[PDB]
């Protein structure tokens, strides 16, 4: 069952990003805090939509896609990925990682249903690395 | 109005991009016409130093995020 | 059946050659226009007799003979010429190309009867190349610079014209055109070509790149 | 049997391109007019040689090659191309499209003999699209 | 009259060749006698600078067109 | 002192590069820290025309020699 | 056994580079002189450290690396390189060429021990080509004319120098040199080359012909 | 074992050629001096590359080739050439004289290995005669 | 004296050749030294028009008779 | 047995050539007269030495050699030459035509001994054609 993040925490994090900036160690610590439980693509996408401005959000979408593509290359380079399965029918496509696959587009409940925990942690680590890249790039 | 937005002589590029994307997405354009307009406004606004920086791009930039990344990489630190 | 070219078109072309000259691109375009259908040796000979003066006509006869001789050398070097046949009895002699063979001298009808379409197109291409040679001869690439106000397509046209209509070998035109694009073409375009993330190895590619990334002004 | 285009029409079209330019709607209409019947590679090649300057002609050769390559990719992606046949022996190579194949180099009569009507219309549409690209690029 | 044609002191060579070929071809000579006459008139008319230029031709020129081409190549630009 | 070296308004770039490389290599830095320092001093010193010239480099320059070559190629002849 | 180059010769060469510059033919001759015996990476590296300033030395390190990489690509493209061996265990890595391999870093004696003579000559030729590149870079062929008073061998030397030390491909230098001999080289020599009963198809042949038939003055 | 010529002697000879010219008797004496021991094609080629300018070097390459061709004609006219052998398998090709044969291109050590002393002296005499021709031709 | 013979400004070439060959063959030179001397006197005497005519000979002339034939062919008729 | 031509006739012919020139029809008639009987190479050589000046004599030697070479080419193109024989041992070399062969150099008696009548008439016709060429060339 999907539970959304508190809008109070999200508002506090957005104001933190607004006053301290993207690169302060306190901001990265707060992001790591709100990045503790494995989030669904819907959660991370809406979170970055709210806390980041338009141009940093575009940059972050780009960087997140690139990092997820590196993850999928490593996944096709190793059939023992915690997102993959043993047979070929469990291979994870980027539509399933970005939340674009069938039964997931716009629906967080179905998303949480079909996604694997390894998928969730890989998406989360990818999003964190992308946030770091964009923060280092913006300023 | 999005079509009246210019990058000021002293303004940074991320502020200009923020203002432009805000005014373009919060306007009466269809959703499928925002990215091309944002790109073509990056190219024609954004005072001639960045205009020439985008013009002489050895790669083809086909997304506002890619243009922003390229300009932030190769911008004149000042 | 042979049909002559209109004397009205020929008169207009002659006046074009008289006012614009032999080398203008409009004149070459008009010649290409009147060189559209494959002409018989009689047609091309009379056409050059009318549009060209006496001395350019002598030069053109010389050049046409030389080009036809090159064609006949290539023909004896390949029995599959569209003017040739499979057996040795269809080999095409220069008397048949210049219209001097038996049953053709002075008679355009018999000419059109015995000639092949491959013969006609070879004669026509030879005459066009000879006209180009004589035009380049009747009236320097390393002195061409892009003017401060000149556009880039005009400069490229002028440079390619002067390089291809010169004494260089055919295998040395592309490198020279590239290296002249790089060193001429005033320093804005010079730096635009220098900072090319890709390697441009053809004049067409350089032209496309410069036209894409040029400073609109 | 091959019939050449009138040099009078070609001269008028060349002067139209000379005065109005490459991109005027009247020029594109005139080109569409002279692009009505399916032309052989020889015809289109000589036409572009006469009406276009040297540099636009180089650009047009490039663009025509690229568009013909896209056509040949679509042709190998569908064995029911009006240029293709049913068996593998009728597959159309770029040497046959550009007029470079055996029995065609420099000879328009043989060209018209071996070429298919689907081949002719594909070559013609490719040349028209290439002309549009070069016209949009030159100015 | 073809046999009275001289290249003037200030006249160019292409004008002289045009005038001479015109007067020789529009005359009473047989068709098979025009080329040798045109050549021998190029050699003896065409004031002594071009006369010596044609005389000292390392190759043998056997056609009016070839003589015209050679002279146009090696002529004294003035 | 290397961190006090600026390219003068009238100084050429090869003289500035010579002076900077001299002062950086003849200093107390470790050997593995000279190239990054020389690069980052080329980028932040070397008055804003060359700063923008290095910033808008379509390629990534990862060596002082490559930066010197690029700047010498695309420098404003004056 | 490794023997160092004389510091007297190195001091004289450094002062030569200081007064004459990097591109003078006397400087290149002196470098060729001190580049006679195959040098170890240590020798060439210290030599360029001493004779070149800091910025030319950085440029030269870059160019030397690039040329050595081209050499190693040719070496992996041919197992019969005089630096390579027959088996795969003798393949030469760039650490062994630049002197960075094990047992060589900072030690010229061990360097001379493990290196091959083919390795040494390849390193030396690479360093010479890199020096030429940097010299051409530190300080235009289509602007070269033969002066009214200049001899022809000086003009040919200057032209061949500027054409070979330029951005042209290697396969485009001879045609360009020929066509520049024909269009430059003031009209007396122009007519001398034009009226050549033989066809001259090489810069050396043109130079020989012109030197034979030139107007002694 | 191959030993290179001293760059000091080569520098002195280059300056001699630079000040006195190509045709002075002192210059020819110096060349004869540095032409004392039989040189490998590599040595003579680099020597002429250093002491001669570009255009005299082209002329000298031409003349050296012509003289070597005359030598090879005399060699095929007499099987008792000090460069030849008794059987047909020792016949000396121009690739072996100019240093272009297999195992010699760019490698002076292998060159010195496979070359004969008669080959070396013939190459040396040919190079000396070519130098004389070019010197008589240049001025 | 053979070494004092020059071709006069108005003298024809066959007269000059006759005079020179006469004076060279009726002199104190060895028989094996007459042809080279006659050739080298044709080249250095024989006023600069014929000098340049002999200099620009696409073929190599190695006999006085061949030089005489060539000059008589390509001489400036006047 | 060899009989020399009268020095009186030769003196009269020399004065004819001196006053009338080389190309007058009377001079050619006189030469044809003194060219009536087949002459030995010695006779024609001395005749041209006496009647012609030095430069015309050089030209005539050249032209005579060229014409004799054409004759020898025709002779090797037809084994039925009146100078040739049936076997290969009678083939006529240019040393035998120019009088340079063994037993002929400087000796007119031996010349007349070994020469054939066909050889004599061929030499004579060659000399006459060479005289015509030189006469047409001199003026």
């Amino acid at each position: 069952a999907w539970t959304p993040l508190e809008p109070k925490l999200i508002t506090r994090l957005a104001d933190t990003v607004r006053t301290k900036g993207l690169r302060s160690p306190i901001t990265m610590a707060e992001v790591e805090a709100l990045m503790s439980s494995p989030l669904l693509p819907h959660d991370v996408t809406n979170l970055m939509r709210v806390i980041l401005g338009p141009a940093p959000y575009a940059l972050w979408m780009d960087a997140w896609g690139v990092q997820l593509q590196t993850v999928i290359a490593a996944a096709t380079r190793d059939p023992r990925h915690p997102a993959n399965g043993q047979g070929r029918g469990e291979r994870t496509n980027l539509n399933r990682l970005k939340g674009l696959a069938d039964g997931m587009v716009g629906n967080p409940q179905g998303q949480a249903a079909l996604l694997r925990p390894g998928e969730l942690v890989a998406i989360t680590a990818s999003a964190l690395q992308a946030f770091r890249e964009v923060a280092r790039l913006a300023e």
